[PDB]
C-alpha cells in the first residue's frame, strides 16, 4: 500500500532528492539504511539505490517513482531497447537539479581540431550506449573501452586515446590533465513514474505530491 | 606491446588475483589505490578495475588477460550478445579460488518446487543468468536488477524472492534466507583476448600458465 521512490543513495543526486522530497512535505530519517527508508507521516517508501539501477526499477515496476538523471535513463533506457525490450516511463518532471555534461575529451597536448579526430580511437566511458548513439549520428567510427570508474585515468594508463566523460566543473578534467573537446550530451535530473496505472490511492498521492513539486 | 592483465580492484577476487600473480613469479609494486600497477621483473600492467569490467574490456581487447568470475564472464558474455555483439574470449584455465554459486533463495519462514517461484518478484544482480535459468525452466517471474542490497530486498518488500550471489565458506542463515536452487555454479577464471597476441606477449602467456599449473598443484 505505500508508494515506492527510488532515490541514489550516495553521490551526485542524493542530497537533493531528499532535499526536494522534505520541501514536497514528505518526512523521513535518511540514516545508513541499506536499502529502505520509510516515511514517518505519509505512506512511502523511499529506497536507496544504486543511480544506475533506478531506470531499470521503474521500468521493471518494482518501484512507482524515481529521480535519476537524464543521461543515466538514457543509457539504460537504449541498452534495454537494444536488448529488443521495451522499456517505457512516465516522465512527470525535469527538475533544477543533477546539470551536467557528458563530453568528449583528450589529453592537454592533443592538436584537436575536428570530431574527425576520434576517428580509430579508443575511448573510455562509463556510458557506451549514449556513446555509440553519437558517433554513429556523426559517422565516426572509434574503439569501445568500458569503466565504470576512474575513466579519466584510462589514458594515462595507456587503455585509452580519449575518453567520453561525465563533467560539470571541469575539476577533475584538470586534475588528470585532459581537455574538453566536445559536448555530446547534456543532463539534468528528473522525476520519472512507472508506467503501468496505479492503485488509486497511490496515483491520489502522487498527484498530490506533483502539486508541491510544481509549488 | 606490455602485456596488460586485468583484476578486481578490491573485493571478493582482488587479493587472490594479486596473490596468484606473485605465486607465478610476477612481482610488482602497488603504490597506491588507482587503475594501474606495473611488475617489476616482467613487462606487464596490472589493471586493477570493478569486476564488472572484466568481461567487456577482454571482449573489446582493450586488456589481453583477465582473472575474472565465471559468473560475471557468463552474465555480461549474454548481455552482449543479446545485445546483437558478438562477445568472444579464450579461457585459459579454470582457477583455484573465487568458489561461489548463484542460488535461488527464499525468506526463511517460506515454504518451498521451483514452480512456486511462478509470477514471483526476483531481485538479482545477474539477470541475464535468472532469465535464462528460469526460461530454461518455464518458470515466468517478474525481474528485479540491483547491484547491491540484493539480500535484504525482500526484508524490505521491493521482491518475494532473491537470485543471490553466495560465497564458498557463507551461509545465508544470518541474512533470514534459505537456498533452494543452485542455477550456476562459478569459480575464477584466467581469460584471454580473442585476437592474437604477438609472438613475444603470446611466449609470456605460456610462461605464466605453465607457472599457473605448477602453483595450483603445489597449493592442493
Ligand atoms: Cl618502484
Ligand atoms: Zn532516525
Ligand atoms: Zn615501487
Amino acid at each position: 500500500t505505500r508508494l515506492r521512490i527510488a532515490i541514489q543513495k550516495s553521490g551526485r543526486l542524493s542530497k537533493e532528492s531528499i532535499e526536494l522530497l522534505s520541501e514536497c512535505g514528505v518526512k523521513m530519517h535518511i540514516h545508513e539504511q541499506s536499502l529502505i527508508a520509510f516515511s514517518t507521516n505519509l505512506p512511502i517508501d523511499i529506497l536507496r539505490v544504486r543511480d544506475d539501477d533506478i531506470p531499470g526499477l521503474i521500468f521493471d515496476g518494482v518501484v512507482d517513482l524515481g529521480i535519476i538523471g537524464e543521461n543515466v535513463l538514457e543509457e539504460n533506457e537504449l541498452e534495454r531497447q537494444s536488448l529488443g525490450e521495451n522499456p517505457s516511463y512516465k516522465l512527470l518532471k525535469k527538475l533544477d537539479f543533477g546539470y551536467c555534461r557528458l563530453s568528449l575529451a583528450l589529453p592537454q597536448e592533443n592538436k584537436f581540431q575536428n570530431l574527425k579526430d576520434f576517428e580509430g580511437l579508443r575511448i573510455a566511458t562509463s556510458y557506451p550506449q549514449l556513446l555509440k548513439r553519437f558517433m554513429k549520428e556523426n559517422g565516426i567510427n572509434y574503439k569501445n573501452c568500458t569503466l565504470t570508474g576512474s575513466v579519466e585515468v584510462a589514458p594515462r594508463a595507456n587503455l585509452a586515446d580519449a575518453i567520453c566523460d561525465l563533467v560539470s566543473s571541469g575539476a577533475t578534467l584538470q586534475a588528470n590533465n585532459l581537455k574538453e573537446v566536445k559536448v555530446i550530451y547534456e543532463s539534468r535530473a528528473c522525476l520519472i513514474q512507472k508506467e503501468n496505472a496505479l492503485s488509486k490511492e497511490k496515483q491520489a498521492l502522487v498527484d498530490k505530491i506533483m502539486l508541491r513539486v510544481a509549488g
